[PDB]
């Protein structure tokens, strides 16, 4: 079976019949509580995406909603019966604000043009960067004549092996839905002509990232099987330094590589040794493959106060002017930076409104510290001081929960650099 192309390009005829013999073949191979789900995921696709995204940032204790949580579940093993035995190319059309892109590509003399300083500044911006897709992704399969009026048009591959399957109402423009966990890397920009229109098209691979979420198991395991060696080669001193950061010793710490403060019942000798030590303690392994990271940030950290008003993310400019200050910008981190490899909210840093999601790559000095018996539950990984990260993307949704503060919050994506 599978008589296709790799992209069906513009013949709509070729992939609908392609479509439509794998779907039926999917749909008699679906559990009945998978083919519930695909039938809930065509009704409100928007509404199972977000709950996605608030459950996987909520509290260990979130109960959330039953039926979207067995949606969740089905409609992921549902998919992976429809795997790609070959790449696939896939359409869709799509705003900047997807690639945290403030400018306008539009030419404000001719709306037909691209603006060519802001294609050029596009190019550098999705450079670089994993873009991260939550929830499903529900996509179509040739380039699109329907006159859009967004800058972007994506062109996405999906590897073999792909999680994609056919279905959809429409026996006339069936769609792909593909599983979540997946991000978008960039592999080509070109301005393009359809109907007389420019648009920016992207080409881009649908590429897996590591990123456990809210799978303790599968984290726990990764930084055993990756830093107990390395927890075992620490000298004395070194775990001696890191244990004592971890446990609270990081104020005064952080304070000096900051602004060189010394404090009042310490000198630059004790200061400096501890930072030696855990300095050279994250270099001995680094990080052997591209991993994701969160941390709850603090409102000053962006020059906010907690009852500061452009804090209250719950209005709309709050949020847009935010996105207009920190898009793009590249933050320097003098300090070391504790994270974790989870996306789960934090008790003891509940309330708190900005949300970093890290992209830590390959070959980064830093280190799953939470092989230390005593930090196993805080799933921390811990970096050394003196890098920076880009601002990729900012991202709101709603935190219901009132230990989370019944509030609009920021998922800020970045990536080490």
């Amino acid at each position: 079976d599978d008589n296709r192309p790799m992209d069906f390009a513009k013949d709509k005829n070729s992939a609908t019949l392609w479509a439509k013999k794998r779907k039926q073949v999917w749909l008699n191979n679906l559990s009945k509580a998978e083919s519930t789900s695909i039938n809930n995921y065509i009704k409100n696709s928007s509404e199972i995406n977000s709950y996605s995204i608030k459950k996987k940032f909520a509290l260990d204790n979130y109960e959330g909603i039953e039926t979207l949580n067995e949606d969740l579940k089905n409609i992921s093993t549902a998919v992976k019966k429809s795997m790609l035995t070959k790449p696939l190319y896939v359409y869709y059309y799509e705003a900047n604000d997807k690639f945290g892109f403030n400018q306008n590509l539009e030419s404000s003399l001719d709306s037909n043009i691209i603006d060519e300083e802001a294609i050029n500044n596009f190019a550098k911006k999705i450079s670089d960067t994993n873009f991260i897709q939550d929830g499903f992704k529900d996509v179509t399969m040739t380039e699109p004549d329907i006159n859009s009026k967004l800058p972007i048009l994506v062109h996405l591959k999906l590897p073999t092996n792909t999680p994609a399957a056919s279905y959809g109402n429409d026996e006339e423009n069936l769609r792909v839905l593909i599983d979540q966990g997946y991000s978008l890397k960039a592999t080509g920009l070109s301005i393009v002509t359809i109907k007389g229109k420019q648009y920016a098209k992207v080409d881009a691979d649908l590429i897996k990232q590591l990123n456990f979420e809210n799978d303790v198991i599968s984290a726990s395991q990764w930084g055993e099987e990756n830093y107990a060696p390395w927890l075992k080669e620490l000298t004395s001193n070194e775990l001696r330094d890191i244990n004592n950061y971890l446990g609270g010793g990081y104020t005064a710490i952080n304070k000096y590589l900051l602004d060189g403060t010394i404090g009042e019942n310490t000198s630059k000798e004790d200061l400096e040794e501890k930072i030696s030590n855990i300095s050279s303690a994250l270099k001995k392994r680094k990080i052997p493959e591209d991993i994701i990271t969160y941390r709850r940030m603090g409102p000053n950290e962006f020059g906010l106060d907690l009852n500061s008003p452009d804090y209250d993310f719950n209005k709309v400019e709050n949020v847009s002017k935010f996105k207009e200050k920190w898009l793009g910008k590249t933050i320097p981190v003098k300090t070391f930076i504790s994270t974790t490899v989870l996306s789960n909210n934090i008790s003891a840093f509940a309330k708190r409104k900005l949300i970093l999601r890290l992209h830590l790559p390959n070959g980064s000095n830093a280190a799953y510290v939470s092989v230390a018996e005593g930090y196993k539950n805080e799933y921390e990984v811990l970096i050394d001081h003196g890098y920076s990260y880009k601002i990729d993307n900012i991202t709101e949704y709603y935190d219901e929960s009132s230990l989370g503060g019944k509030t609009n919050k920021l998922i800020i994506d970045a990536t080490l650099i």
